[PDB]
């Protein structure tokens, strides 16, 4: 991770309160380049040199992504305090928001270009062996471009989660693509709560239905169908990544298949 120097940084409100300090939106000028707007994590005060830690590893580990559909680490700051992570910024902000704003306002394909750019994302983890454990609409962020950014904001996740990482946490790239599933349905939906109100034990009994979430209003059937197939209580039977993406771009490319509605 790129070591910045905090004199480049500013802070400008604070947006939101992580497990160590704050989450701020900012500026960063550096030097030579024009000056961007940033997301900010702090950690600030009495941490343990444990914390900061802690703190700085998932710096480490989101320095190993570069790809267009994951969240760009812009640097950090670890000279100085408070100690900070700093990403882009996306205009949009969370994708679950954005949708339910704007609701009816996408069309069919813009809404696959969407799925398909967080696809490729998460093609992208899993082929590096990161399985992400919390892949959701509130997770990705949206530039102004409607370019999907897989994140991890932290945090119970359960209806985004596969039925065999509920039950003895076995977390794979296979429980990613039911998640993955999930974000197909919230994103078609503009936005709804997958599952709506039903509680999470209702969630759970009614997956061990064999039940599945139906298609949203004006979704393709072909769409749902990939749906289903994410949420096969098989984790081998469920496509992986490369395979989502590949249906999805024959959907692009043959648009015709997507005005088949139930
Ligand atoms: C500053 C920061 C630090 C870490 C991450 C983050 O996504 N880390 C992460 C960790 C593990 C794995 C992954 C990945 F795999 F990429 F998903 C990402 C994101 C950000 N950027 C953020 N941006 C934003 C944000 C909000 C509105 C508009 N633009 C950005 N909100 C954030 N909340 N949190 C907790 C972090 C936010």
């Amino acid at each position: 991770a790129k070591e910045i120097d905090v004199s480049y940084v500013k802070i400008e409100e604070v947006i939101g309160a992580g497990e160590f300090g704050e989450v701020c939106r900012g500026r960063l000028k550096a030097p030579g380049k024009k000056e961007s707007c940033v997301a900010i994590k702090t950690l600030k005060g009495g941490y343990t040199e444990r914390q900061r830690r802690e703190f700085l590893s998932e710096a480490s580990i989101m320095g190993q992504f570069e790809h267009p559909n994951i969240i760009r680490l812009e640097g950090v700051v670890t000279n100085s305090m408070p100690v900070m992570i700093l990403t882009e910024f996306m205009e949009n902000g969370a994708l679950d928001s954005f949708l339910r704003l704007n609701d009816g306002q996408f069309t069919v394909i813009q809404l696959v270009g969407m799925l398909r750019g967080i696809a490729s994302g998460m093609r992208y983890l899993a082929e590096m062996s990161y399985v992400h454990r919390d892949l959701a609409a509130r997770n990705i962020l949206v530039n102004s471009n409607l370019v999907c950014k897989v994140s991890d904001f932290g945090l119970i996740p359960i209806r985004w989660t596969a039925p065999e990482a509920i039950a003895f946490r076995k977390f794979t790239s296979a429980s990613d693509v039911w998640s993955y599933g999930i974000v197909m349905w919230e994103v078609m939906s503009f936005g709804e709560r997958p599952y709506w109100d039903m509680s999470n034990q209702d969630v759970i009994n009614a997956i061990e239905q064999d039940y599945r979430l139906p298609p949203p209003p004006d979704c393709p059937t072909s769409l749902h169908q990939l749906m289903l197939d994410c949420w096969q209580k098989d984790r081998n039977a469920r496509p992986r990544f490369p395979q989502i993406v590949s249906a999805l771009d024959k959907m692009i490319r043959n648009p015709a298949s997507l005005k088949i509605v139930a």
